[PDB]
Formats: structure tokens, C-alpha cells, sequence
């Protein structure tokens, strides 16, 4: 399925995922695609910060959903 | 979860914490992030000075809460 | 807890104490903080001169209370 991840620069990352993907795997995909270390990523769906060890399906994230990506810089 | 720590310079420190964190751990995070030794820090939530050996959950500190940080200089 | 000790110069010393602290310990804190030997210090709470061997709790001294400090010079 596709999901859309809006970033703070105003760019949207289109990802191909499965509901069975952990949030940690989603952050690995963003590291692929945008070069951002997972440690810096905070993913938000429906106002909730997503937990690395949970899956997209735990959050009821369906095809064509929108997430937000906030970056936390180390030492910030 | 995030908490917001207002400092006396007017700057707000955004921290990532757990309710299971001791106040001592919160002060270690502030030492990370701002370079302030824990010994100098006095943390205030809801008008109460927080005790190092207690947890955020003991104080019912919830996500997105605001604390204040006062600094006590040694010999002051 | 904090207590406030007004001195005869018009300066107020803010101290961190416990109700379990003896008056002798409070005078040691003032010696730290202001350089005044305990022998010179006379502490006053609620019109009463405080006895070294008693505790703040014996006097019902609560957080944010005000004391006065009078100095007795030796040979005076």
C-alpha cells in the first residue's frame, strides 16, 4: 500500500508499506529515501506519535493515509 | 512523551521523557541538552518543587505538561 | 524547602533546608553562604530566638517562612 508522509519542509514522501510493517521499518524506509537517520525521526498519525515497536496495523493505518514526520536533532 | 521546561532566560526546553523517569533522570536530560549540572537544577511542576527520587508519574505529569526550571548557584 | 533569612544589612538569604535540620545546621548553612561564623549568629523566628539544639520542626517552621538573623560580635 502507499502512505504519504508530510515533512516539515513541505515535501511529501510517498512510501510503499504493508500494515505488517513496524514503525521502525517505516523509519528505515525514510532513511533510504531521504537520508534521515531513524533516531531523528518522529512519526505522527492522527495526532499520535507512533511507537517503533508497533505496526501500522496496530494504529489502523490504511492505504493512502497521511502521516507527519517531525525531526528531533540530537542535543536538541 | 514530550514535556516543556521553561527556563528563567525565557527559553523552553522540549524533552522526551517517560512517566517512569525519575526527576533525577529528567535533570540528566537537561544536563545533556543545556549543559546545566543537575546539582544546580530545581524543577517545578504545578507550583511544587520536584523530588529527585520520585517519578513523573508520582506527580501525575502527563504528556505535553509544562514545568519550570530555576537554577540555584552553589554558594548562593 | 526554602526559607528566607533577613539580615541586618537588608539582604535576604534564601536557604534550602529540611524541617529535620537543627538550628546549628542552619547556622552552618549561613556560614557557607555568607561567611559568618555560627558563634556570631542569632536566629529569630516569629519573635523567638532559636536554640541550636532544636530543629526547625520543633518551632513549626514551614516552607517559605521568614527568619531574621542578628549578629552578636564577640566582646560585644
Amino acid at each position: 500500500m502507499q502512505i504519504f508522509v508530510k515533512t516539515l519542509t513541505g515535501k511529501t514522501i510517498t512510501l510503499e508499506v504493508e500494515p505488517s510493517d513496524t514503525i521502525e521499518n517505516v523509519k528505515a524506509k525514510i532513511q533510504d529515501k531521504e537520508g534521515i537517520p531513524p533516531d531523528q525521526q518522529r512519526l505522527i498519525f492522527a495526532g499520535k506519535q507512533l511507537e517503533d515497536g508497533r505496526t501500522l496495523s496496530d494504529y489502523n493505518i490504511q492505504k493512502e493515509s497521511t502521516l507527519h514526520l517531525v525531526l528531533r536533532l540530537r542535543g536538541g
